[PDB]
């Protein structure tokens, strides 16, 4: 895979987002990996709707949890591939309160075909995410809770707690290192992202790598 990507530079990747107090990191993690993958395609960026997931996935429990694959499996088989834009359909369970799903009055912003499960194989994942756009991972983000910046070399990385988007990431660099965005917000991390050595499964970041299908 080339020596670097980075997809906020290519226009892959919108501004960091904020679960609050809702467990829904999950449908934060397929929203940035379908933004991502929908612009690479050919498209224009355009953010997309947690709250949709959040409120409308029947297969994941909204604020109570979730996971990425089965927010594939809803949009697609559910939903007929479409998801609707954060405009139309903004996010409002960030004090835990979960409205009713609300099908009316919004805009479809992207629409998907399927998603794959990636190899548990870090450059298996990179030449993925470098060919086709950001990816959504899980992690144990035991680490993530005291992060103020830098480059995570000793993760905890026991269990998998945790959905984030994959974005990029730096091999011209001591240590190489994979670069995350999180969503609690602009004001945790690096400015919303964190940093973590690539190349020693770091927080378990190989093990459960997903993406939606474009196209
Ligand atoms: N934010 C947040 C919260 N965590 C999650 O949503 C995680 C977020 C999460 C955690 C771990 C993950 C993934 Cl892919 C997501 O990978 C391994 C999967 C473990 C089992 O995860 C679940 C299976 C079924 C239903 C929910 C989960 C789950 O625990 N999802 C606390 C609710």
């Amino acid at each position: 895979a080339p020596a670097a990507v980075d997809w906020r530079e290519k226009g892959a990747v919108t501004p960091v987002k904020d679960q609050g107090q809702c467990g829904s990191c999950w449908a934060f993690s397929t929203i940035g990996n379908i933004e991502g993958q929908w612009q690479v395609a050919g498209n224009p960026l355009v953010s997309l709707s947690e709250q949709m997931l959040v409120s409308c996935d029947t297969i994941d429990f909204g604020c109570g949890g979730g996971l990425m694959d089965n927010a594939f499996n809803w949009i697609v088989n559910s939903n007929g591939g479409n998801v609707f834009t954060e405009a139309s359909y903004p996010y409002v369970s960030g004090n835990g309160e979960q409205p009713q799903c609300q099908m009316n009055g919004h805009e479809i912003g992207a629409a998907i075909t399927d998603h794959v499960d990636l190899p548990q194989d870090e450059d298996a994942i990179a030449a993925y995410l470098a060919e086709n756009g950001p990816l959504a991972i899980a992690v144990d983000a035991t680490s993530f809770m005291d992060y103020n910046g830098g480059i995570l070399t000793s993760c905890t990385s026991e269990q998998l707690d945790h959905g984030v988007l994959l974005v990029g990431y730096n091999d011209a660099s001591n240590p190489p290192y994979w670069i995350i965005k999180n969503s609690w917000s602009n004001m945790w991390g690096e400015d919303g992202y964190i940093r973590i050595e690539k190349g020693t499964n770091q927080c378990l970041m190989n093990q459960a790598v997903s993406s939606a299908v474009v196209g």
